[PDB]
C-alpha cells in the first residue's frame, strides 16, 4: 500500500479544476469554448473510473482526508456514485455542442458533485 490519500486529493483536485472553465461560460465570463467543454467532461469522466480504487478502509484513520467514515458502510452506494458522474459526463460529451446545451445539460453532470459531498466529505 502507498499513500492513496494523497493520489485521490490530488485527482479531486483535478477534477475541481476542470469544472472551472465550465463555470466561467456559465457565468458569462469566458466565452464557448466546446473543446475546452469537451476537455473536462473528459477529464471528468477519466478521473470517476480511477477514484473507485483509492478509498481502502485501512485509509480510514488516515489522518490528512476529509473523507468520512461512513464511506465504508455504504461502500457499494459511493463506488456506484463515481460510476454515475462518469457516465453523466461521458453522455454529456455527446449531449452538451453548443452553449444552449450547456446551459441545459450540465446540472444532471454536476449535480453529482454535491450529492456525494453531503454524504461522504467533511464539511
Ligand atoms: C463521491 C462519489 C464523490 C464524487 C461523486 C465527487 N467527490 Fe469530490 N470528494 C469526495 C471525497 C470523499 C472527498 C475528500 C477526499 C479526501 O480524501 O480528502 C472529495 C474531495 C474533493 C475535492 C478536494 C480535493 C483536495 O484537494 O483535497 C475537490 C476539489 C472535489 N472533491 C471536487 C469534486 C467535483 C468538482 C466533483 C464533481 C464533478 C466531485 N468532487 C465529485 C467524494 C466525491
Amino acid at each position: 500500500a502507498t499513500d492513496v490519500i494523497a493520489q485521490r486529493k490530488a485527482i479531486l483536485k483535478q477534477m475541481g479544476e476542470a469544472t472551472k472553465p465550465i463555470a466561467a461560460m456559465l457565468k458569462g465570463e469566458a466565452k464557448w469554448d466546446q473543446a475546452v467543454v469537451q476537455k473536462s467532461l473528459a477529464a471528468i469522466a477519466d478521473d470517476s473510473k480511477k477514484l473507485p480504487a483509492l478509498f481502502p478502509a485501512d485509509s480510514k484513520t488516515g489522518g490528512d482526508t476529509a473523507a468520512l467514515p461512513k464511506i465504508f458502510e455504504d461502500k457499494a452506494k459511493f463506488d456506484d456514485l463515481f460510476a454515475k458522474l462518469a457516465a453523466a459526463a461521458t453522455a454529456a460529451q455527446g449531449t452538451i455542442k453548443d452553449e444552449a446545451s450547456l446551459k441545459a445539460n450540465i446540472g444532471g453532470v454536476l449535480g453529482n458533485c454535491k450529492s456525494c459531498h453531503d454524504d461522504f466529505r467533511a464539511k
